[PDB]
């Protein structure tokens, strides 16, 4: 069941956005446009460039971001990963 | 100049890695060294051999790879396609 209020992106569409002109990334089943965040990230640009257009959930959690960082991610949230591209829990 | 965190490859060079000794492939503007991946590819070696050395984004996405297949590709990423060789738009 897709949610009328949410815009969904297939991982194929996220994979296209892997350039400095447009960088998207998936974190926990949600899509973030970090294009403008790249030069402001306190963890630097490179870690984000390397996984541009991809699901970087594991790296994000391995680093262990703070509640403050998670709060900050909300400003870049743009949609949910299409139901079909979500993995079983 | 470009981005020093990125090694760039011209499609002319990528095209030469089309045998089992060294097979590279392009997916969404990035180069992947699949030489060790061939044996382990669930869809078999032949489908990779067929587009070895070329951009196989279309066939990759048309097949419908899973989130796990995408995660798996990351370890083979060696660099980006030279900007001159990408689509103009
Ligand atoms: C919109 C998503 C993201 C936001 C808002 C964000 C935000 C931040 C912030 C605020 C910090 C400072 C320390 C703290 O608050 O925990 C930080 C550090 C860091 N971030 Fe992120 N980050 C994001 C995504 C990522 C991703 C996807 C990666 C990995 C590919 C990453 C890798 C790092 C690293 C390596 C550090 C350094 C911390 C350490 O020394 O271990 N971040 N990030
Ligand atoms: C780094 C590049 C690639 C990786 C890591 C990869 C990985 C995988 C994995 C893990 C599967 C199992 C099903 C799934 O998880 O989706 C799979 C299946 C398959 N792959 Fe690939 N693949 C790659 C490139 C390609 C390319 C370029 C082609 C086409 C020329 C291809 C054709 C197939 C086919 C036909 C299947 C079977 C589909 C099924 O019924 O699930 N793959 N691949
Ligand atoms: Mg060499
Ligand atoms: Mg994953």
């Amino acid at each position: 069941g897709s949610d009328p209020a949410v815009t969904y992106y297939r991982l194929e569409e996220v994979a296209k956005r892997n350039t400095s002109e447009e960088t998207w990334m998936v974190l926990h089943g949600r899509v973030y446009d970090l294009t403008r965040f790249l030069s402001e990230h306190p963890g630097g640009e490179e870690v984000l460039r390397e996984q541009a257009g991809a699901d970087a959930t594991e790296s994000f959690e391995d680093v262990g971001h703070s509640p403050d960082a998670r709060e900050m991610s909300k400003q870049y949230y743009i949609g949910d990963v299409h139901p079909n591209d979500l993995k079983p829990k």
